DNA sequence: GCGATAATTGATAGG
DNA sequence: CCTATCAATTATCGC
């Protein structure tokens, strides 16, 4: 069984955004900023940095 | 520091 | 596949 956090959660209609190691914040609509791609191409998927309004660091 | 305006960056539309 | 338009993010100016 997948047992861990996964920061994914459901939830969707809340201040959900996506956070780096840059501090930035994606809102999740229209476009992406530049450094998403780059989370994204550096080995790890944009959900494993998927911090919404609740259980946010 | 917060709010608005301008430029860059990403996605969608047209050719 | 390439060029143009619209939407969001990042940076600069104003308060």
């Amino acid at each position: 069984s997948h047992h861990h956090h996964h920061h994914s959660m459901g939830n969707s209609s809340k201040g959900v955004y996506y956070r780096n190691e840059e501090g930035q914040t994606w809102s999740g609509v229209g476009r992406q900023p530049r450094w998403l791609k780059e989370a994204l191409l550096n080995g790890m998927k944009k959900e494993d940095f998927l911090v919404k309004d609740t259980e946010e660091e």
